[PDB]
């Protein structure tokens, strides 16, 4: 077959990063333009990460988990090829493309636990030394960020072409998503432990005091990040206080600046020594017989944000999500192939 040829052809192109603005217009332009963009751009993004997978050393590349994930990418690339010569004016071309995108999305659903098996296998077969750790961290950050960007493109297409513009809410109420993610974490926390800390939210709209804080964002991404952080802050708070009676609340601040929308989650869960912070973000060190924090950080990075942890051992932990306030500064952050090693 031609998969290596295709990979070589499309890995010559740079992925084209889109802004929120571009994303919002695509969901007014129309389906034909999404189709002609995506039938080029998906092969480009697939091929760029496939090329990088093929550069892994043989002792990683040869493992069943990587071979299995590589086989999903090959089929998904081939599924998209079928449409390169098809006619955009034919509505059967367009419906079949949508169908093809849903199968591709479904096919890749189990990538994270599959890659996690790969990490486990490597720790036991070759070890968990600091250089292994950096190479795993380097690869998976790029792999998972690539995969977030491909799921975004596919989600935008399948949701728009069946107020919100697919996965984008142009009037996202940040405090409402905070309360949703808290309410869900509390539910699980109450079930597993006999208790759950309360929530306090404070907003700081610097320029418009007392105006509720809204942004253009992908609320499912924001939920994913906040949910992960709530789980961590609830587990720490409950477990560090199980001989105490009082349960300090979790305090969230939502700050809107000129360019940053910042969400701090402050807990009193006893904290982590500085030495152990790096490990919480490490796929390798956080793999035991992917993970929430490292992948939540990629969601934040995806539109030029970040996710930082600062703890005070003996007291508690601050987690901050940094987002861009402005749709104009919210541009896909994409890993690009070439330079290497
Ligand atoms: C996520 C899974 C599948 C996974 C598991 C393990 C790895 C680890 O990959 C390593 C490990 C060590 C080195 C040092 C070295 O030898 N450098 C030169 C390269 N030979 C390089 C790489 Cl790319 C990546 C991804
Ligand atoms: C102590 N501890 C923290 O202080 C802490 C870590 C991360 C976080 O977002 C919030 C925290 O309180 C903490 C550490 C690890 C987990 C975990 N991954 O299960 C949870 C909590
Ligand atoms: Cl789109």
């Amino acid at each position: 077959g031609s998969a290596p040829k295709y990979i070589e052809h499309f890995s010559k192109f740079s992925p084209s990063p889109l802004s929120m603005k571009q994303f919002l217009d695509f969901g007014s332009a129309c389906e034909k333009t999404s189709f002609t963009f995506l039938r080029q751009e998906l092969p480009v993004r697939l091929a760029n990460i496939m090329k990088e997978i093929n550069l892994l050393p043989d002792r990683v590349l040869s493992t069943p988990s990587v071979q299995l994930v590589q086989s999903w990418y090959v089929q998904s690339l081939l599924d998209i090829m079928e449409f390169l010569d098809k006619d955009p004016e034919d509505h059967r071309t367009l419906s079949q493309f949508t169908d093809a995108l849903v199968t591709i999305r479904n096919r890749h659903n189990d990538v994270v636990p599959t890659m996690a098996q790969g990490v486990l296998e490597y720790k036991d077969t070759y070890g968990d030394d600091p250089v292994s750790n950096q190479n795993i961290q380097y690869f998976l950050d790029r792999f998972y960020l690539s995969r977030i960007s491909i799921r975004m493109l596919i989600n935008q297409h399948t949701l728009i072409f069946d107020k919100h513009i697919g996965s984008i809410d142009p009037n996202c109420n940040v405090s409402e998503v905070v309360k949703d993610a808290y309410d869900m974490a509390k539910l699980l926390c109450d079930k597993y432990y006999m208790a759950s800390p309360d929530l306090e939210i404070q907003e700081i709209n610097a320029a418009n005091s007392k105006q509720p804080i809204h942004m253009v964002y992908v609320p499912s991404h924001l939920y994913h990040m906040l949910f992960e952080l709530f789980k961590n802050a609830m587990r720490a708070t409950v477990e560090s206080h199980e001989s105490s009676l009082i349960l300090p609340p979790i305090k969230v601040m939502v700050a809107l600046g000129e360019e940053d929308l910042s969400i701090k989650m402050s807990d009193r869960g006893g904290g982590v020594p500085l030495r152990k912070i790096e490990r919480l973000f490490s796929y390798m060190y956080s793999t035991a017989p992917g993970y929430g924090l490292p992948i939540s950080r990629l969601y934040a990075k995806y539109f030029q944000g970040d996710l930082q942890l600062f703890s005070m051992e003996g007291f508690g932990t601050d987690a901050v999500i940094y987002l861009k306030a402005l749709s104009t500064d919210s541009v896909e952050r994409l890993p690009v192939y070439n330079k290497s090693a």
